[PDB]
């Protein structure tokens, strides 16, 4: 477990060294300035001052000796036997380390132990931590809260959750938190059935991985040049969301896009098309999710076979079947045979858990050689200041720490990059053939490929560069923009060939807009 600590240490000491340079300050002044930017929420600002108190004196002497973060953290025993992040010949590596020895020479608390043990299960099971009625929908934003699924309007009632069939069409209280309830004043007719009946409502559900949940570390947290108090305001919400931003993803996103592009999420297209689908979105996605381990949390899916509407399900395991952290990485890659066996088991679980009239769309896997081609000679946020860390050096560093999320594509071995894409193609064809030659009772099966090159063409006509489609910090996942151009590219395709999956526009939208408006928001 030295990798995660070693990485974290090098990240922090890097920020420290760089904040000192940006402001022409001392190492002490930088550490005080760093904590100054962090918020108090979740005790982050307290932990900062503690670490400065515990390690500050040692860090100041080492950085004053021109040592870089990687050497510092190996001297401070945060990195254990070496992995270079900055260029340095091994002879120069030994001297600096031997010079650091002559200079220098959590949840266990009984009162905090159990809540730690309680938080662990809620996340690991992919269920909201704040959920009194245990309907898996929450009134809280993060901790698997309503950022991932529609917010719960009645947290006390375990029969009230988005996607539920109208219970007597909500004469007295909103049954599915979709913002429509009550009766028509003129005629005494329930608002719900008046508006939403016969429209064939359908929900959007995501079975995906980190990319599906829009994993995103803001580069602002790592670029000292533009750091401020406003850089870390969203840090507490991010940590409690597992560094995921599903509210902004391309599938289950419901917030306005910061990126500025006009494309909207599938859920937004879904809700826009039929105001009854309001809040009928679910993000059943976890970091590291693959065809092998989806079963370990697919139970978090909340959809009752009898009391809920149909659903549009997207199976989006877009890499972890080829992307792994092992040194001998190819053996860990899922084979087409294992891919077939794992998906069929996953589909079988859905036919037993999804109401009839549902639809499942299998995503293909993209050609991840795009990662190295676009980024290998560009500078990681931690290297942008002094232009001393390229994504190539960043991939090698992570590889050394056994932390590289995709040894197959985030690699300088072209032969392996090709080998990894070939496997990604073979797995995509398996998903294609399944949708064609496999039939199920409660839903039909379709396949749309990723086709990253198509999204790049759409991006280049817009005046953008391909490297602007990848998360800057990890250089691996697609960013908010790429996710939306994909969701758009997917939505258009299903429309042109399988419009019944999405349905057809409900003409009461305007009549629902006229009467209810925002419908309680999200
Ligand atoms: C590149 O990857 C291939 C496939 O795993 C392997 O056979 C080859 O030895 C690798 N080359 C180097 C220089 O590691
Ligand atoms: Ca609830
Ligand atoms: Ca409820
Ligand atoms: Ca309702």
């Amino acid at each position: 477990s030295h990798g995660q600590s070693c990485l974290g240490c090098v990240v922090l000491v890097s920020v420290i060294e760089q904040l000192a340079e940006v402001h022409n300050s001392s190492v002490q002044v930088a550490m005080e300035r760093l904590c100054s930017y962090l918020p108090e929420k979740l005790f982050l600002k307290t932990a900062c001052y503690f670490l400065v108190q515990t390690f500050g004196s040692d860090i100041i002497k080492l950085l004053d000796e021109a040592m870089k973060a990687d050497v510092v953290c190996y001297a401070l025993e945060f990195c254990k036997r070496q992995c270079h992040l900055y260029p340095l010949p091994q002879e120069a590596w030994e001297s600096a380390l031997e010079k650091a020895r002559q200079v220098l020479r959590i949840c266990s608390l009984p009162f905090l132990t159990k809540i730690c043990q309680k938080i662990e299960l809620s996340i690991k099971k992919a269920v909201p931590f704040k959920d009194v009625d245990s309907d898996k929908h929450s009134v809280f934003p993060t901790l698997r809260g309503y950022h991932w699924r529609g917010r719960d309007c009645n947290d006390s009632d375990k029969t009230v959750y988005p996607g539920r069939r109208p219970d007597n069409w909500d004469i007295h209280q909103d049954s599915n938190c979709n913002g429509i309830w009550g009766i028509d004043p003129k005629d005494g007719i329930p608002y719900e059935k008046k508006f939403c009946e016969g429209s064939q409502p359908r929900g959007i559900i995501l079975l995906g991985d980190a990319a599906g949940a829009h994993f995103h570390i803001p580069p602002e947290w790592l670029t000292a040049s533009q750091m401020s108090v406003n850089s870390f305001l969203n840090l507490p919400s991010a940590l409690t969301d597992e560094l995921n931003w599903p509210q902004l993803s391309g599938v289950t996103g419901f917030l306005d896009s910061t990126s500025g592009i006009e494309e909207k999420s599938i859920y937004h297209r879904l809700r826009k098309r039929n105001h009854c689908n309001h809040r009928d979105y679910q993000s059943i996605s976890k970091n590291g999710a693959s065809s092998r381990n989806l079963k370990n949390f697919i139970e978090s899916l909340s959809r009752n076979q009898a009391s809920d509407h149909p659903a549009i399900v997207l199976y989006a395991m877009i890499g972890n079947d080829v992307c792994n952290s092992k040194a001998d990485t190819v053996p860990e890659m899922t084979t087409p045979e294992q891919m077939y066996a794992n998906v069929m088991q996953t589909l079988t679980h859905l036919n037993s858990h999804l109401p009839n009239g549902s639809h499942v769309i299998l995503y293909g896997l993209p050609d991840g050689t795009f990662l190295w081609d676009s980024l290998h000679n560009r500078y990681h946020p931690l290297g942008q200041l002094n232009k001393d860390v390229t994504y190539a050096q960043f991939f090698s560093f992570l590889r050394c720490l056994q932390l590289n999320p995709c040894n197959g594509w985030m690699s300088s071995n072209k032969t392996l990059r090709t080998l990894t894409s070939e496997r990604a193609e073979q797995l995509s064809n398996t998903l294609k053939k399944i949708a064609t030659t496999e039939t199920f009772a409660n839903f039909d099966l379709f396949y749309v490929d990723f086709a990253f090159h198509e999204i790049i063409e759409d991006w280049q006509k817009r005046g953008g560069q391909p490297w602007q489609l990848i998360e800057p910090v990890d250089g691996f996942h697609p960013n908010e923009v790429a996710s939306l151009l994909q969701a758009n590219r997917v939505w258009e395709k299903i429309q042109l060939q399988w419009p019944h999956v999405l349905g057809k526009e409900n003409p009461f939208n305007s009549q629902i807009e006229e009467v209810f408006g925002d419908q309680g928001g999200h």
